[PDB]
């Protein structure tokens, strides 16, 4: 009697979708839906279920963008101010979490038994991977290539494989496209690493202190030199430093090394595609063009 | 091949649950599982489904602690350092969100469909709650009291009700328990509020830290709205004061406004409501529940 | 006997006039004396009294420049380092206050009974207006247009109307030029607001957290969006953010809106001028050119 | 029209006087109006003109507090938070400068011409005082003692003399009281100085805050200039130390320099001067004034 | 000419030695010159050469304090402020490195060639010691115990051995004393370690400041390496905590690991080694030395 | 028995030479060896001893670079990140000190009795000079020209005269080249001062708060103005301020003044050279070219 359980208004949804709505107003090179469509050419998910799966994966991406941006101490997103630079860590991060739950509600519309178990094991692997990623960031422990690639097969594999596992579970075609999306996600990540140092903020995951792929090669190649790892430890907003670091990693030939690794990996993903295609699936031109876009 | 995918190891789990484990090696006030016992007097969920409901709420709660401690900018949890002052807010936050994943995975062990609707609707409401709380914090504009109470119904009711609704789900009795457990949650948070400012809490979660953090809490809302034309307290919240003198002044002011009396009397009326409701339930084919009122009485000052 | 009351040396005046002297060495688009002269064409204050009134209004301007610069967390003044970036908040602010008192001493040379009451009611209105201006800055309460325009009719009206009220009180002509200087000051302020976001620091009153005229229109137009008001709350020294904010306020058409308001206001000030002129005063070409300079 | 000018409202005054009101809900040592009573024994200004002189000095003083607390970077006024830790230095400063305007408006109620010359010349001197103080602070160069005393004559004498000169103005007796009241002001500040470092002040305005702030105060000037070749103390001021250990060390050092004895003895000679002067006045058609020496004696350690 | 080179003045020396002098007006535990006496029982260096050896070690040590206080980021030396909180890390560092120059100039007074080889090899080792210490600090990677002990042999053995080796040099007895004095240095630092965390030190050099500074110290190395899979303590070091609650938690944890017992027992075995060695020396044409074991016993808990 | 005194590995020398090795990988206008060679044309130190003296002076330079960079709050060294921006104040500074000791070990190879006394008196004078330099930095006491020139004859004279005194002590020629290297070092320093404000970080010893030669002239020329000394006190990373300061020092004609002082000083060093040469030494073309390089 003393408390009248008030209803959820739309102004309060607006307040809660704000860091998210904001992120969704910023144009970006959406490659996630592109990956869904090019794999749909093989799966043929109905359009209602495929609509639902697209909605959820997009929500999850923007929500983890908010979160990870907070956790990375990132400054810029899609060229414009990073969400929490406007709404603050708290509000923006709770909004990340909120959209996670709203996406769970969404998944439930697929009204498929195995949907929730897949969504779960994906979130488990997401945070497994970015957990170790941080465990290394915070410890100044340079991992191995193999350690880095296992954590990537967790962290990026998470939403890539989520999109595809949901599709496989909503289709008629029982072909395991996930050992391919795993390779594609690993490649996309290595690519994202490389471009973060050689492209056109300038070297922003040096400021993050990340142990990215060419950073690991550079560090382990000559261990006797501890400038690069100390610059990782300094988390530098200065560009004199970041530029020195680019210098040192060039002097070690780690971008050469990374481009070679990307080359051999695109090779493995080509043979892995041509296998499926030569087991009776339509020639995928779309995924060829998409994989091609991963290069610089 | 080149990349050979390998398996998750136990050392790695230990790293992932490092903030959460820590936070759980810390003595707590047990008031989740106690309320579960209080209601299981009536619901009588089997011991196994109950063991799962209890791990799910224990998890979701410890995770909520890990994450709120960062969002609120808290200095001490359970009198000990917040986890993120040991692991850093990044690892503490990923460890929270990981454990949330772990609970969703665990709550499937019930193999109960309606349970996932319950779990979702809850997390949804929990975040609508913390969202309106944050929104009135960062905007430095005082809610009303009705607004505060709805926000609390969401935030703190969202896990009282999760536990009791999972129980109802695994039970078969057709009696709604949820208005009562919501009422208990609102009381728990009003009490929690008062106690943050008026119990030597001041050793567990710091000297009025609801002030350093800037929450518009129930007594703070009273004091602020009682003399609108006096801005010292709301301005004080703005300044998010780590300093003890400022918090002392705000406490003194808040006494001047007869706000702690107001709080006590509200919790009085609400406990009357909680009793009248236990009694109305009990009077309908249910057993005299004692622990359910032992706990309500252990919400008190 | 133990204390010899020492005299005021010139080296100590030099120490005290320092933040002020500094500000007076920096070239600026002096529009204040221009406003005095163009109104003098109607008042004809003798040259001794007009000299005195010019001195005092100039002192008051530079002193409040010092003060307000401190209170705004401003960084640059007339392109060069803001006074307290050199002498510090304390010294510079006491020097503001010191010049306030020296100007009071000055006013006393007008040896007119009503001079002090006018100077007072002007300072009262000054701080009345900038008080509410801050009360809003600190509270994140977006005011109305009407609230903003009343506070401007205080805060800028203060020294504008001080110049003119002193002149009216030193002249023979008993015509109430103040309901016109009020409109002129309001216009000058709205103009100053607009130029602070669309001109050539870049958007520095976003960094100040101000609720300026186009900022208020932008915020109230869509309340459902709280990015701009949150960016006001973030007080951003970053330019990515300030530029986003310019973007959002363009997308709302608030510079269009402000230019329209300025247009209608210049209209009212033209009719308000033409009235006085068509009541037997010489055609003021100067104030026409001065009002014209307020536009961009 | 478009813009319609409206009127100032009472809620708005409440906002403008929010820092000042606060600062005035704080218990003070009354030593302004007491000195006014001490002299009104002799001046016998009517009760109404005195009521105005007293509001003017009460205002100018509370405003001076609001503004000095920001300029000095002080942490506590009257044992309670500085106003600007509640309203922010911007509002606290505008509220100060507003009240200064309010006093100038009020001092016209005397309808006395010479009073405005008095009020001006005062504010002028007050700022020449705080100006030389700030100038020796920021330059980290020690004044002499004579230099310090002239600065104090300006800064702290500028409102003792404002009150007593407004009184003389509303009176008609042709006796200068001002050298005595200046002398009393210098004593008040030397005392104030010592007391900042040597009285459990340490609870009102913090543990030697004249150190955290870096004022070259009378005992600090003695200690610094006494052993020029030892830089620890002046360097300590430079470091503007919030830390208690550093202030403790500087206090210990300052004892080693027999600087607090020096202070006490100077205040002794000056009280002798103040008595001899009260006596010389009294001996010239004036009444034995007791409160005037009760207050001088209440300046003491 | 234009430039006319002039001479160094005494006021200027006073400026150069301002941090060092300060740091020397601070009460110390004397344990350098005491160990010198302990050995001069055996070496019997003349009083004059000894006076020089003692000034050289007194200097090199006080300088090492000035400079380590900056490198470690320490808050208090000998319970009083670090010098660089009075003069600034720049002057404190130049004053340190100046005094090092002063010792090199002074150690020539011995007019002993082998002494410069000794002095060099020492400073060399001292910096190899502080270097590996810093290297394991900034990399946040725990040494082993053997690694820690070698680092200590360098850092803290480098001035025990400097004093005793200068003595051997000015003596003529052909007995190596250096393994024993190295052993004593390792004990001095293990003790120093324990004592930093377990003696009310907490008043001299702050509440576990070896924690705020992040040194991997002997008990910290034990606790960290004892449960590798538990990261709280090493992560705590990372956070370099000025806060008392965090240091309290790390201390409690470190007890849970039976690390202070481990320390005590190691210092037990090492004191056995130091005795057995004094006894083996003594048993070879040397005198029963008592002060040499009085000091070893005064290393104790 | 419980402790096995382990040996010094090369990986640990690598750890300790790191801030130093780093500094030695950065190309710079090495003028120090140039000064040794051009004076060797007069001294003829054998090549073994001259090798040793070159090694030690180079080590001492890089080590004090590390140190002074820390003490100056410097940001950039030879265009690239300053050592402690990578390894931190502690490690880098201990590495400075370490190389000081390693250089002492080196000097010992000259196996000359007077080498150590010279090395000492040089370090004594080094820190004597930079001591007073700081004593003034920290006190906001502007020295005199004479005071500044005595401290420079300490601080820079230190390593210049160290190089030359070691050479004189290793040669056959007993001619006091030190009253000349003193003048050359003073000139090099004044030059370094001037170029730090008028060249191509921008005015970085204003940020350091230094009382450099033209800064002293500017400050003492008009004492009545305390903007420049207050900007020295503000230690400004902003460029608006540093640029204002350049403005003020131009308006005082202190770069004119410094160039004139440098002119008269190069005159004295020419006559001081021509004296030695006209006492029977080979015409030094090298030192003429070297002295010429000090000008801009």
């Amino acid at each position: 009697s003393y408390y009248q359980r008030s209803d959820w208004t739309a102004d309060e949804e607006q307040i809660l979708l704000g860091p998210f709505d904001y992120l969704e107003s910023l144009p970006g090179k959406n490659m996630r839906s592109q990956l869904i469509q090019s794999f749909n050419t093989w799966l043929k998910v109905p359009t209602e279920s495929l609509d639902v799966i697209i909605k959820v994966i997009s929500m999850l991406h923007t929500a983890s963008l908010l979160i990870d941006d907070i956790q990375d101490q990132s400054i810029l997103r899609r060229g414009q101010p990073v969400a929490h630079s406007i709404f603050g860590t708290a509000q923006a991060m709770n909004s990340g979490n909120y959209v996670y739950a709203l996406a769970l509600r969404e998944v439930q519309k697929l009204q498929n038994p195995k949907a929730i178990s897949i969504y779960v094991d994906s979130l488990i692997d997401l945070h497994r991977g970015q957990g170790m990623e941080l465990f290394w960031r915070d410890s100044l422990m340079c991992p191995t290539e193999e350690q880095y690639l296992d954590m990537v097969a967790n962290k990026t594999g998470g939403l890539f494989c989520l999109a595809i596992q949901l599709m496989q579970a909503e289709a008629t075609i029982q072909v395991d496209f996930i050992p391919l999306v795993r390779l594609l996600g690993i490649i996309f990540q290595i690519c994202d690493d490389y471009l973060n140092l050689k492209s056109t903020g300038l070297c922003e995951d040096l400021t993050e202190g990340k142990f990215s792929f060419p950073i690991i090669h550079s560090i382990r190649s000559n261990p006797g030199n501890r400038q690069l790892i100390n610059i990782l430890k300094q988390k530098p907003r200065e560009d004199d430093i970041k530029r020195y670091a680019l210098s040192y990693m060039e002097s070690t030939n780690s971008f050469e090394y990374t481009r070679g690794v990307v080359r051999k990996l695109k090779t493995e993903a080509i043979d892995t595609i041509q296998g499926l295609e030569k087991h009776g699936l339509e020639e995928n031109i779309g995924i060829r063009k998409i994989l091609a876009r991963m290069s610089l």
